[PDB]
DNA sequence: AAAATTAATATTAAATATTTATTATTATATATTATAATAT
C-alpha cells in the first residue's frame, strides 16, 4: 500500500519537471519512435522503479528494472538487450558504480543502436533494435565525461516547493484519512526535512497524536502541540541538533572542532551525526566544513545571538 | 695378463586410487601514514 500516483500528470510535487517530462513523453508518442536517453539524479530513495513503471504504462512497454549488480557483467545486459524489442526501454542503476567495460558495450548500445565486439584480433559487429535507455543514479557526478555529454535528456529529481510540499501532505493525509488542515499541511511542509518518507511518517504520527490527544482532528493547534517538543523544530532542526549546537559553540565558541573530540564529549559516535544530522544541515547550508573542523555558519549564530569572528 | 661369453644359481616378488595436511594464491576492511593551516 505504497503512496503512489498513477498518472503523469496525477504526479504532483516537481510540476515544471512534470510539464518538462510530459513534453518528452508526448514527444516519444508523436514521433512513433523510442523517447531519447533520460539522466535521473536528486534523492538516494524517492522510488525511482516504480516511476519508471509508470512511464512504462505511459509507453504502453515494458521496461525491466535493472540496477548495478544486475548489470554488474556485460553478459547479462547482453541478454537482457537482446530480449528487449522495438520501443521497449531498460532502467538501469547504480551506473556509476558500474564497470567501464559495461560503458564501453553501452557506447554502441546507446550509440545509433548497434554493438561492436572484438574476438590476431578480429571484430565482430552486432545491430540492436532501437529503445530508450534509461540511466538514473542517486548522484550523477560520477558519469563520464563523454558518456554524458552523448546522452539526450537529463533530468534533475528534488524534494518538492514547500507549499507543494503541503499539497502532497493535504493529498497523502487524505490517503491516510486524517483530518488534516491546510496550516497543518504547511506545517509538515516546513517539516518535511526534504524525504517524503519521513514526511509521511510525521502525518502518520500527527494522526496517532490528533487521535489519542485531540478527538480526531488535525490543526494548526493541534500540529503545533505534536511537533514542537523534542526532536522538532519549525525549521527543522531537533534537540539532537541544539545539543549538538550548544555543545560546539560553548567549547569553542564556533572555531575548529575534533570529530573524535566532538564524538567523546557528546556520548554519541560521530558516524551517525554525519549521517543523518550532519548532512541535513550542510545541506541547509547552517554549518560551513573545514578539513580542520566543522563550523556553524551566521544562520546559528543569528538563531542564538552570538557573534562573529 | 685382460676383456667378452655363457651356464649355473641363488634371489625376489611386483600398489592403486583416494585423501588430507601442506603448500600455492585473491579479496577487504582498518589500524597505519600523511599535509596543511594554524595558534602562540
Amino acid at each position: 500500500r505504497a503512496i503512489r500516483p498513477l498518472k503523469l500528470a496525477d504526479y504532483i510535487g516537481q510540476p515544471s519537471v512534470r510539464e518538462q517530462m510530459e513534453l518528452f513523453i508526448h514527444a516519444a508518442r508523436g514521433r512513433q519512435e523510442a523517447l531519447d536517453h533520460t539522466l535521473i539524479f536528486g534523492p538516494p530513495g524517492l522510488g525511482k522503479t516504480t516511476l519508471a513503471n509508470i512511464i512504462a504504462q505511459e509507453m504502453g512497454v515494458s521496461i525491466k528494472s535493472t540496477s548495478g549488480p544486475v548489470l554488474e557483467r556485460p553478459g547479462d545486459l547482453a541478454a537482457l538487450l537482446t530480449n528487449l524489442e522495438a520501443g521497449d526501454v531498460l532502467f538501469v542503476d547504480e551506473i556509476h558504480r558500474l564497470s567501464p567495460i559495461v560503458e564501453e558495450v553501452l557506447y554502441p548500445a546507446m550509440e545509433d543502436f548497434q554493438l561492436d565486439i572484438m574476438i590476431a584480433a578480429r571484430s565482430i559487429k552486432l545491430d540492436l533494435p532501437p529503445f530508450t535507455l534509461v540511466g538514473a543514479t542517486t548522484r550523477a557526478g560520477m558519469l563520464t565525461n563523454p558518456l554524458r555529454d552523448r546522452f539526450g535528456i537529463v533530468q534533475r529529481l528534488e524534494f518538492y516547493n514547500v507549499e507543494d510540499l503541503a499539497t502532497i501532505v493535504s493529498r497523502s493525509a487524505g490517503i491516510l484519512g486524517l483530518e488534516i488542515e491546510p496550516q497543518g499541511a504547511a506545517e509538515i511542509a516546513k517539516r518535511a526535512r526534504g524525504t517524503p518518507r519521513i514526511a509521511n511518517r510525521l502525518l502518520r504520527r500527527v494522526r496517532d497524536f490528533a487521535e489519542v490527544r485531540g478527538q480526531g482532528d488535525i490543526t494548526r493547534v493541534i500540529a503545533d502541540k505534536a511537533l514542537n517538543l523534542l526532536d522538532v523544530d519549525e525549521r527543522g532542526f531537533d534537540h539532537l541538533d541544539r545539543r549538538l549546537l550548544l555543545t560546539m559553540i560553548d567549547k569553542f565558541d564556533g572555531g575548529p572542532v575534533g570529530i573524535d573530540n566532538l564524538a567523546a564529549a557528546l556520548s554519541e559516535e560521530r558516524h551517525t551525526i554525519e549521517d543523518v544530522l550532519e548532512p541535513y544541515l550542510i545541506q541547509q547550508g547552517y554549518i560551513m566544513r573545514t578539513p580542520r573542523g566543522r563550523v556553524v555558519t551566521r544562520h546559528a549564530y543569528l538563531h542564538f545571538g552570538l557573534n562573529i569572528p
